[PDB]
């Protein structure tokens, strides 16, 4: 009963996981909550959509300064539905205001250096497939589709003139239920690798490995190899569709499987997300 102890450990290494991402969703939904309080503000102070984008602007630039450990905060309102006056507002970027006018505005922080841009919207409706069958414009889409937040499988997106895998924390913005806008957190897959690895090392002093996968079967973290990011599980493990079939299950299992044994961690990332997994190989040596 050895297995206990590893299936032990593999529940704390799942927690530390469920931890940070958890973190970045409760700084995502407070400040949605934050938008829709300052754009209700602004309507019973009876407020110029110009001072109102201008803030909004200024507090999303603030509030990713405050969380360095978001590569990039994003607020997209549905087209006239922060002030009804996108018209008033088209191709002006630094207003958060876009071809058409809409409050569609990226802060980014690659960095402690902030930079800003406005989504045009031929990139609000790229549907492009990503690593998993996602579309890239999932960041908005799916929040808008569901009234609920969404965690997203990992995939690739420009912040600046590289091309960076992360996954993102989307919000919906309602108001008297509709959603109304969609605001969003993204998180470089590399703090995702660098939690595998730190992690990995409260694990038998990382003699083993531990690698975070998406619920599409994506590595969102390999202590041993980071070229395994944005990787199938079938690039390393194709001895994977037993794993990525359990996991979506929100099924444990321990392997027994040469000189090493392994684990599976289900966790849910975001409340009502569908699993994603911390695997274990410690060698069965330790």
């Amino acid at each position: 009963s050895a297995r206990l102890r590893l299936e032990a450990r593999g529940e704390l290494q799942a927690l530390r996981i469920q931890r940070y991402f958890m973190d970045a969703f409760q700084y995502g939904k407070g400040f949605s909550r934050q938008i829709l309080f300052l754009r209700d503000q602004a309507q019973k102070r009876f407020l110029d959509a110009y001072d109102l984008r201008e803030d909004l602007t200024r507090q999303v630039r603030t509030a990713l300064a405050a969380n360095p450990e978001v590569l990039g905060l994003y607020v997209v309102f549905e087209p006239n539905a922060l002030d009804g006056k996108d018209e008033l507002f088209v191709d002006q970027p630094a207003l958060g205001s876009n071809d058409k006018g809409r409050f569609s505005l990226y802060w980014a922080q690659a960095t402690g250096q902030l930079e800003s841009e406005s989504m045009i919207e031929s990139e609000l409706a790229d549907t492009s497939s990503g690593p998993s069958g996602a579309a890239y414009n999932a960041w908005y889409t799916c929040p808008k589709e569901s009234g609920q937040p969404c965690v997203l499988d990992p995939y690739f997106d420009k912040v600046g003139e590289r091309q960076l895998l992360m996954t993102s924390i989307a919000f919906p913005l309602e108001l008297d239920g509709k959603v109304i806008g969609v605001m969003g957190l993204d998180i470089n897959l590399s703090n995702l690798q660098a939690l595998s690895e730190q992690g990995n090392r409260e694990l038998y002093d990382g003699v083993g490995q531990v690698g975070i996968l998406s619920p599409a079967g994506l590595f969102a973290g390999n202590s041993r190899d980071a070229g395994l990011l944005g990787k199938n599980l079938a690039k390393a493990d194709p001895q994977a569709g037993e794993l990525l079939q359990l996991l979506a299950a929100g099924k444990s299992r321990l392997f027994n499987e040469n000189d090493d044994l392994k684990v599976l961690q289900p966790l849910q990332p975001i409340p009502g997300a569908k699993p994603w997994g911390v695997l274990l190989e410690v060698p069965k040596s330790a």
